[PDB]
């Protein structure tokens, strides 16, 4: 219900951007957590954004590959913060059991990759971040489905 859409020349675009991103998110606080949603084709600017995010906010040393996992967890100029990979997941089960760790609370900013088995337990995202790429560079609507997405994404302007 809100679009826009932003070009990514190369590494460096993916990181300014990637870290203009979530100091927006860090002005507002959570009743129910900032879903954000990453989503693109495997190898296409995805951890490269991620650690963006990440490393755009203090993060001194590496963003672990949640791969033999499932959330890699974060705590950032008062926010906590998750990766999370859903490619090992087929059974919610395993969604349901950090959920119940104070995840999805106050204070917390979830941002998720391969949401497709994330339909149960996991909410819906207020912005769904879409990724486009092909030869050097990328592309990325920052669109929301709801009403934090409305206007985080309107916070970039
Ligand atoms: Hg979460």
């Amino acid at each position: 219900m809100e679009s826009l859409t932003q070009y990514i020349p190369d590494e460096f675009s993916m990181l300014r951007f990637g870290k203009k991103f979530a100091e927006i998110l860090l002005k507002l606080h959570t009743e129910k957590a900032i879903m954000v949603y990453l989503n693109g084709d495997l190898g296409a600017g995805k951890t490269t954004l991620t650690r963006g995010m990440l490393q755009g906010i203090g993060h001194q040393g590496n963003v672990k590959s949640p791969t033999y996992t499932l959330v890699e967890e974060y705590n950032i100029a008062g926010k906590m913060i998750y990766h999370f990979d859903l490619y090992r997941l087929a059974d919610p089960e395993e969604l349901e059991f950090m959920g119940i760790r104070d995840y999805f609370n106050t204070d917390s900013i979830c941002l998720i990759e391969w949401s497709e088995k994330g339909q149960g337990i996991l909410p819906e995202a207020d912005i769904l971040v879409n990724i486009d790429y092909y030869d050097d560079a990328r592309n990325i609507e920052l669109i929301a489905q709801t009403n934090l997405g409305k206007n985080i994404i309107s916070a970039f302007s």
